[PDB]
């Protein structure tokens, strides 16, 4: 529903206890992405090497972008820092837009003259993607500490 809902009760709820569950938080990201990342490995070590890049490319990218910006949203939401006003900065934005060029690039190459590539992007996507989130709340939170 829309012009029907709280907004500033909810964020002050989520962000209390997503706050107060810090280490809950931090743990829970490290727990669920290592365990994502590593099962993937193994299940994709029975694959040996890509010998379709076209069904399951097509629901790894899929599900990869989605869980991604998904998770991504999900935490800094649950749990933000700073987020100069409500409006979103160009920083903001770029991210946006970096995904949609790397996710349009990786599928378009999947399905391109080629094959064994298109998983790059995605390998890329997560990879900046998951480490910029990470490492931003981890020198955010190191910064702004006594340390």
């Amino acid at each position: 529903s829309h012009m029907r809902a709280p907004l500033d009760f909810r964020g002050m709820l989520r962000k209390l206890f997503s706050s107060h569950r810090f280490q809950v938080i931090i743990i829970c990201l490290v727990v669920l992405d290592a365990l994502l990342v590593l099962a993937e490995l193994i299940l994709d070590l029975k694959i040996i090497q890509p010998d379709k890049n076209n069904y399951a490319a097509m629901v790894f990218h899929y599900m990869s972008i989605t869980i991604l910006v998904f998770f991504m949203m999900e935490i800094i939401f649950k749990l933000f820092v700073f987020r100069l006003e409500f409006f979103h900065h160009k920083f903001e934005i770029l991210d946006a837009v970096v995904v949609v060029v790397s996710f349009i690039l990786d599928i378009v190459l999947l399905f391109q003259e080629h094959q064994f590539e298109a998983l790059g992007l995605l390998i890329l996507l997560r990879l900046w993607r998951v480490a910029r989130i990470i490492n931003g709340i981890i020198i955010s939170v190191k910064t702004r500490s006594e340390r």
